[PDB]
């Protein structure tokens, strides 16, 4: 049956994805970094096929909901029961919902709790005075109820400890699940946001609709610090450690996977979950991995290659940000959320779609679990077992040919079959010599002897 663990997500920045509908452009200016530039709900209902025939089988949307001027990303919300004019209207969202459903796609949509937009009516009106903390900048980091309590870059506080204003965000919660069928949130800042709130808030969206599926966004990478996030009825957690690691061993040959390992390892010893971890090379709030290549000159299509292969075979949620699969370029937000192009080379397009297809047909890759076999300056073998599925994940992140011989690491007699690229190494006399070429990677399934 599936679960959150069998997903790989597609997420997209609903303005920068796909024009569909020209009418809805209002104001949008693409040579203005912080302009709409006119994508929307149709865009995005236009480029489903797309996103599926690349193995992806869950979307993730950044906030829908209106928002004030400026607001073209969607974090700045001027009123919590409207799709915002420039995206479509919530028929146009309701028909998404179904089209994704039609094509078994599961829809997450971006919810924020924490604030509104700098501009909200609410901040005019005498009698909700108390639905905003103080105004105050968030100053020692290390303290807890100040990271809760102050204004996140001046963005208005809300004050959930107030039963009004949690009353209207529970509701608000419940009523787009309930109106549109979506299967989750993925919840924004919730660092900012005290954890008896998401103890209660969970427990109200599971309680419309059972299997709702929370993925939570703790921005840290201390495993520990996110992990509590995890005991308080949030299913899933964005993996930071993992990108911090897979972002800049990825973007240059010649650097060791093995931080990789210890992520892994360090999160079966914290997560209560540790498979429902969202793994990603790059977001909508970081610099383009396609960045961190070009700035090492290097090219970042074999760097993507790796990292992609990487992300689709280690433990977690793949989560890849709409252009990945082109290389898209970018620099720190807002270059990071350009505009889309769908007419350019399709050999990482292909690549991904196999990724995915493997990942979905290996429950080794899904369910398995996952075994640091060799690790040298970046040339390192893996192992995951699934009930009778042994699957071999070889990756040389290095500027050499590597040959490796497994020696009892496997089952003698039997055949590696390359899945990927191919290739195949038959047991010799119990060893397993495996050859890759300088930044190749393969995904070997342990198979009689041919
Ligand atoms: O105006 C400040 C800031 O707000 C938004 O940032 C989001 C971020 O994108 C989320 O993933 C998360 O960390 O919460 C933030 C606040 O909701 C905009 O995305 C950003 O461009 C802007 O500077
Ligand atoms: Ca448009
Ligand atoms: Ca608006
Ligand atoms: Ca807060
Ligand atoms: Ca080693």
């Amino acid at each position: 049956e599936r679960t959150w663990q069998d997903e790989r997500i597609y997420f997209i920045m609903v303005d920068r994805f796909n024009n569909g509908n020209p009418k809805n452009d209002y104001e949008v200016d693409v040579h203005d970094p912080k302009a709409y530039h006119g994508g929307d709900l149709q865009g995005i209902i236009d480029k489903l096929d797309y996103i599926k025939e690349m193995g992806f089988t869950a979307i993730w949307l950044t906030p829908i909901f209106a928002n004030e001027k400026g607001g073209y990303h969607g974090y700045w919300i001027e009123d919590f029961y409207k799709v915002e004019e420039h995206f479509g209207t919530l028929d146009d969202f309701k028909r998404l919902v179904k089209e994704a459903h039609k094509r078994d796609m599961k829809v997450i949509l971006d919810f924020v709790v924490n604030h509104t937009g700098y501009n909200h009516p609410w901040l005019n009106d005498p009698a909700k005075k108390d639905w905003f903390h103080e105004k105050k900048d968030i100053f020692n980091w290390a303290n807890q109820q100040e990271v809760e309590n102050g204004w996140l870059f001046g963005l208005p506080d809300l004050a959930q400890e107030n039963p009004e204003v949690k009353t209207y965000l529970f509701d608000v919660a419940k009523w787009w699940i309930q109106e549109t069928d979506i299967d989750g949130y993925r919840l924004d800042t919730v660092k900012h946001v005290p954890k008896w709130f998401w103890d209660e808030f969970a427990k109200e969206v599971k309680s419309v609709k059972q299997d709702f599926f929370l993925l939570g966004e703790v921005w840290h990478d201390d495993p520990r610090y996110v992990a509590e996030y995890g005991k308080h009825g949030i299913d899933a957690l964005i993996d930071f450690p993992f990108y911090k690691e897979a972002s800049t061993i990825f973007s240059n040959v010649d650097q060791s996977l093995e931080p990789l390992y210890n992520v892994w390892k360090r999160n079966v010893a914290f997560y209560e979950r540790p498979y429902l971890l969202g793994t990603f090379l790059d977001n909508h709030d970081t610099v383009r991995f396609t960045r961190l290549a070009l700035q090492n000159r290097i090219n970042p299509v074999t760097r993507l290659k790796l990292g992609l292969t990487y992300l689709f075979s280690a433990p977690g949620i793949p989560i890849m940000y709409y252009g990945t699969e082109i290389a898209l370029d970018g620099g720190e937000d807002p270059d990071n959320r350009r505009l889309m192009n769908f007419r350019t080379d399709k050999e990482l397009i292909d690549y991904v779609t196999k990724l995915g297809e493997l990942r979905a047909k290996l429950p080794s890759l899904r369910r398995g679990d996952f075994e640091l076999l060799y690790e040298k300056d970046g040339m390192a073998l893996f192992k995951r077992t699934y009930e009778k599925e042994t699957t071999v994940i070889a990756i040389n992140n290095t500027s050499k040919t590597q040959k490796v011989t497994l020696d009892g690491e496997l089952e003698q007699g039997k055949e590696l079959r390359g899945l990927l690229a191919g290739d195949l190494v038959r047991s010799k006399d119990g060893k397993y010599d495996i050859i890759l070429d300088r930044e190749t990677a393969e995904i070997y399934v342990l198979a009689p002897k041919t």
